[PDB]
């Protein structure tokens, strides 16, 4: 498998790209920047091939500043951006308008933010199947969720099934219906009354301010949570996990937007999106997550 | 750690001893049969430091036939036995009789059929801590049915949570209320419909005489399952197994009796029983194969 | 890829089956025997179907009993037999002759002793390529002399690289001339003097012996050395293994006999045969071995 | 076992502590900066613990600015410091001055630059044994000197044994006499004439200017060497690599210098220094590269 990084020089490129080679599964590594930042692609190219020669791993380590260095890939990954929506939203259309007519097979994972709204912009310009364009969303949120419900109940991490849906920001929403400890619903397990669901969710939702605030932003974290889709997408493994994805009434008959939703995903991107059933409450939630980050698509698409 | 297995030279003493020495965390493993059989011991020790040289993983084999070979270990699994209750009691008896007045720490595993009446008489014999001792139970069967509603819903294995309480046998109970894809439980997810549960369970319940009939027994199943809860004591996982443990009121206040009951399990054996709330249905098959292991409880102990 | 393994009723079949199917690029194992024994291939079937659950590792199994079920397999593993040469070889006839003109590009490894002689046996009737058709040979051997090293000086296995070249039985003959630890070649390695080679080499090579009148036979180190072949095979790794192949003049100029030799194995199968330099007296022994495998291989053609 | 980053706040101290907090034998890591960087350090283990939460691993994550909250550390990497020698010798007397006296046990591996020499630095001012202060020194350019090698043959990277010992520097010395593929000495082996010593050594020894230049420094590369060998450690592995450590005359009778040089690695540290014996040649170039060692360690504790 070929995977290209479109803004390897930045804090979550270089990182992801380091991380992405070590996977059996990916073969090569294209590392993609503005053509006046290829000099430094040079320098991370040997940085990432000592770091395999020391993990006894190989990949091939190529480097590109142009269309034709990253369209044929088969996973595209789009670090590229400021660290607000009008001007990533350009850089999006700068790389991925009319990938299908060159690799209509491509798949085209966003991380730029805000990923549930240039996830739409990335498909729009593209013209990619709705299935083969994603976003990383919710899928670290829901993660360290996992974490902090499994050392509540004093259970190993696989124990643990939980998922945060919609927009990756201040309106996410956990869904406690489909939770579940060694398949018990956490409603009926033992200690969850002692649990604070929403102490938790904050520490969630903050957390991105605060690694902004004092280390400059996140490069570790994301970028193995993009380690996960990417070797989830390539060997097939078809796992439920909470990406941003094109809603088409499979939730409440709500479509036409990118946000994230419990997705099976495999070699073919988006399998199907699973219908789960959420509670009035959650419900509630979701359409508020939903409205706003519709609102802020429109001025996306109005600013290309 | 070091780990006995009494009953070496059979089928299922023999496989599991050689997937147990591939264990990083198992550095002795012990062979343990009756004197007159220690030569195949030999035999079979070689065999397996062969299999570790092939495997590039190190442990220690050592071999005995008494008493003081085996009680200092940290896991003892008992695996010898005929391929009903009365004779292999005895052999219960025989071993593990006492094993707490020289290593109260001891942990023991029964492999030997009747699983949940002969944990019942292991742990009455041996006198060890009731959290000390248990069996395999419906661990095995648990498994299988986790990989047969995997593939009906075609997602990875990982994101199926479900469970088979009560006794190894024909008063099996699937827990369908417990049972979850991603979180989410099974009865909401579309086409449970097309899955027939009783179909499944038959094919479950029946493996295991289709499998002596025409191969002669269990031995690689079984085997890879005792490896798993091995692993999961010895790392202190902390994850819900199912296995034979002794009830003392957690589930609807039954008491006195070892039957196959989710468990959260680690170094110190079973760290506490989950208090499932089971239905109406499965409270009522539950209950039934309750009464008929403890009938046969009664059969071994006055055998005794 | 698909493997299939001809003889899998016996010791050796099942358990290279059973760790076959553990292999990530192993997705499908056929088990073949003859047509009186499907009944008992079917049993084996649910057993190991049972250990992949355990284990959380997917793999169909199909069952077999005719030469389609196997013809078209991307490796062939021949583990039937008797547990000599001359009844070996009529069974070796049976099952391989001709397969070249319906899967030219299938892969023979011989596991069926003795292995050097069959191997040839194996690549006459086949009519395959000199590079598709190898044999177990002196690989686990020379595995078990290397971890013996590796516990001389307390260092860690992968540290040793040696070899025991030539016939599978009592020519053997181990290379100390290639012999390294750390890239130091051995007779320069500190404490080397205290090593008894003679010691060594007579409990590799007795060591069949003495494992066959106490427990039967090699089950779990010939099972996993066939588990590391096919691995090294289907992954393309690029080792240097000891394995049976056809010598063509690059050793010595020796040709016209299959024995073990080092050959760098990859998804061709045998890419190169490694034209080691031998000192005096190695070569003399490897004389003295291809001289007892040539005339061994002669009596076997005679029996067709 | 908790391993103390010093410097966590820079490019290979973030990066070294994010990959040693997913090794499954580091249970806690402790980031170390100066007192006006504790901010800075809490973003960095929020980062950190995000990253575990995807992998699926577990770790405790905890900051300081004292001496207290290293000394008790099994493991202390010495990552700070200006990115010469008498600036980072004074860097080392702070950190390290005195720690035999609180924990005697304590492990320390210097990676600032120059590493030889102030790893000798590290060892006076702390009082430990000379088998516990170690540096990261020619590992790295060892490792990948063996992947061009094998990349040469062709050969998995396992089958290739060779290192680079003397000086991080211009004074490198590779080591073509203990140089083997699969046991076989290079020079004997087909096709090494082919081979390029002096580029492959010009590759090596120029690479971290290049990095420098462009990307600013090693970063990925540099963090998994320290990985690799804080895991032999802690695990007992007792590899044969090439680290910086104190020589008393096991090789030509040198002593009183920090050098790279093969070493037993274990939990107790340098086990002991191989003595390699080299050739004239390469006797002669190490020579030269411990006279150049010696006089900037000179240098070096002049300064304090
Ligand atoms: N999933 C999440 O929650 C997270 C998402 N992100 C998102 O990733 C993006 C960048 O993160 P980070 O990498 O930390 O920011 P950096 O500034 O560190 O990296 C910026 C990258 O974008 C490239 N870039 C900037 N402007 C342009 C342009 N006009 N045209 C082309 N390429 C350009 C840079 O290339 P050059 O080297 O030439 O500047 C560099 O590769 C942001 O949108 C951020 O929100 C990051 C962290 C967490
Ligand atoms: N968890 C499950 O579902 C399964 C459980 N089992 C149980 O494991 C036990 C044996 O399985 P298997 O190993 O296949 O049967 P085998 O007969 O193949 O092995 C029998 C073992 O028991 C030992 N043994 C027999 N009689 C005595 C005795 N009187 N005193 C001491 N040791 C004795 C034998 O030693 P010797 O070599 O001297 O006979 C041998 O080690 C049975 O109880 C069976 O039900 C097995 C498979 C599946
Ligand atoms: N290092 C090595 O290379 C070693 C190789 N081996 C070899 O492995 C082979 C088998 O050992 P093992 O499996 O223990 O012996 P078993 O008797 O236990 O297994 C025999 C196998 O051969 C099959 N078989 C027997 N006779 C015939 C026949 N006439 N035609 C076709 N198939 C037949 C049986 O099938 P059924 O049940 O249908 O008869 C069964 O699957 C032996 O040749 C032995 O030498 C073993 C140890 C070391
Ligand atoms: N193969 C090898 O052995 C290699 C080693 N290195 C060495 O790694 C070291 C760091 O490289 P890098 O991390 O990239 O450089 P950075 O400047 O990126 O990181 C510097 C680190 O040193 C700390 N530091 C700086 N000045 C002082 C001081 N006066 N007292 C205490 N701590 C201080 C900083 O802490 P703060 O942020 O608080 O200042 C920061 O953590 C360098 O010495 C470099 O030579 C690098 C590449 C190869
Ligand atoms: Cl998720
Ligand atoms: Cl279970
Ligand atoms: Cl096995
Ligand atoms: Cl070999
Ligand atoms: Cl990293
Ligand atoms: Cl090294
Ligand atoms: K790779
Ligand atoms: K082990
Ligand atoms: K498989
Ligand atoms: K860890």
């Amino acid at each position: 498998s070929k995977v290209a990084v479109i803004g390897a020089t930045g804090r979550v490129g270089s990182t992801a790209a380091a991380r992405l080679a070590l996977l059996d599964c990916v073969n090569e590594v294209t590392l993609i920047a503005r053509p006046k930042s290829v000099d430094k692609l040079r320098g991370l190219r040997r940085d990432i091939l000592h770091s395999l020669a020391a993990a006894q791993k190989d990949a091939e380590i190529t480097i590109g500043c142009e269309r034709d260095d990253y369209v044929d890939a088969d996973v595209i990954v789009m670090t590229a951006g400021i660290p607000l929506t009008k001007d990533n939203a350009a850089i999006i259309k700068k790389y991925l308008e009319g990938v299908a007519e060159e690799n209509p097979e491509a798949i085209v994972l966003v991380v730029t933010n805000p990923v549930d709204v240039l996830t739409y912009v990335a498909l729009k310009v593209s013209g990619l199947p709705k299935n083969r364009v994603i976003g990383s969303g919710t899928h670290l949120d829901s993660m360290r969720f996992k974490v902090l419900i499994a050392k509540h109940f004093n259970v190993h991490m696989s124990e643990v099934h939980t998922r945060i849906i919609g927009e990756h920001g201040d309106t996410m929403v956990p869904v406690i219906s489909s939770t579940s400890v060694g398949g018990i619903p956490v409603t009926r397990m033992p200690g969850w009354e002692d649990f604070d669901v929403e102490e938790a969710v904050r520490e969630v939702k903050e957390a991105g301010q605060r690694i902004i605030e004092t280390w400059g932003g996140t490069q570790f974290g994301i970028a193995q949570a993009i380690t996960n889709l990417v070797r989830t997408i390539l060997q097939d493994e078809r796992r439920v996990l909470t990406v941003s994805a094109y809603l088409d009434g499979e939730i409440d008959g709500i479509r036409d937007v990118c946000i994230g939703v419990p997705a099976r995903l495999g070699r073919e991107g988006v399998l199907e999106i699973v219908p789960i059933e959420l509670e009035e409450d959650e419900m509630r939630a979701f359409r508020r997550s939903v409205k706003v980050v519709k609102e802020a698509t429109r001025e996306a698409m109005e600013a290309i």
